[PDB]
């Protein structure tokens, strides 16, 4: 606890961590059951929900979605680029996960019946904590004490484990989910920065832009051992408090250390 508390003190906000060693079942928790805004991190679970749906709806992933300029909310760099052709459900999913593309996320949410649809999927896999309430971009408000669009580090890690390593998805879909996470482009300075270059990592980040609120969750494969699943979330009390990637990386290192996993040569 003390090392995490010192990290909080220097950062000026709150940090929540839950890490599980899938080999032994050993865990590290710090504020693991407190609520933190999901920010864009809900998009990983959104992609998992789309994959689950594909298991009972043949051809879903290949389906072309032809959206208009009306769909292009800010921070949609992939969606903007493909406006004139449209994108398949698969393409939208990869864009949402690997680039946090907002338009792509909103289109996929619509496919699943909105924030309530994604929430009902999470409940279906045994996650009673996750809630998505709003769409992009309103879900990013991260107002202290607001339960909308939040989950806990523990629930995030447990759900991530079920979807990537457990039986929540069929084997093909499970591998697609893992591959999407592995191809993420936005997380190089977070959980990835806590581990050596040759450990496989799949992750999804969230960065609300306000209230020092940002996060990352990941599956990590250390050379020669069972994977670790972990979530690192932050928030802070003032709207203008800046997030820190460095604090997330540091908390990840502490979590891994607490499991006897470190990147020391």
């Amino acid at each position: 606890a003390e090392p995490f508390a010192k990290l909080e003190q220097d950062f000026g906000g709150s940090i929540g961590v839950y890490a599980m060693d899938t080999g032994s079942g050993a865990t590290v928790s710090y504020r693991a059951e407190e609520r933190f805004p999901l920010c864009s991190s809900f998009k990983g679970f959104l992609a998992a929900a789309v994959l689950a749906r594909s298991q009972q709806q043949a051809g879903l992933l290949d389906t072309p979605i032809r959206y208009g300029k009306n769909a292009l909310v800010p921070w949609s760099p992939i969606s903007e680029k493909y406006l004139t052709t449209g994108m398949t459900v698969a393409e939208l999913s990869a864009a949402a996960v690997q680039y946090s593309d907002n338009a792509a996320a909103n289109l996929l949410l619509k496919e699943l019946g909105g924030p309530a649809g994604l929430t009902a999927f999470m409940r279906s896999i045994g996650d009673t904590t996750f809630r998505l309430d709003r769409w992009e971009l309103e879900l990013n408000s991260a107002i202290p004490g607001d339960a909308r669009d939040t989950s806990s580090p523990r629930a995030v890690t447990e759900s991530l484990q079920k979807l990537t390593l457990g039986s929540a998805l069929a084997a093909p879909q499970r591998q697609q989910f893992v591959d999407w996470l592995k191809g993420n482009t936005t997380g190089n300075h977070r959980i990835r920065a806590a581990v050596p270059a040759d450990w496989a990592v799949g992750d999804k980040t969230g960065t609300c832009g306000v209230y020092g609120t940002a996060n990352d969750y990941a599956v990590v494969w250390p050379t020669g051992r069972a994977p670790i699943v972990l979530a690192v979330y932050t928030r802070a009390p003032n709207k203008d408090d800046k997030h820190s990637e460095a604090v997330i990386a540091a908390a990840a290192r502490l979590a891994l250390e607490g499991l006897g996993v470190n990147g020391q040569q």
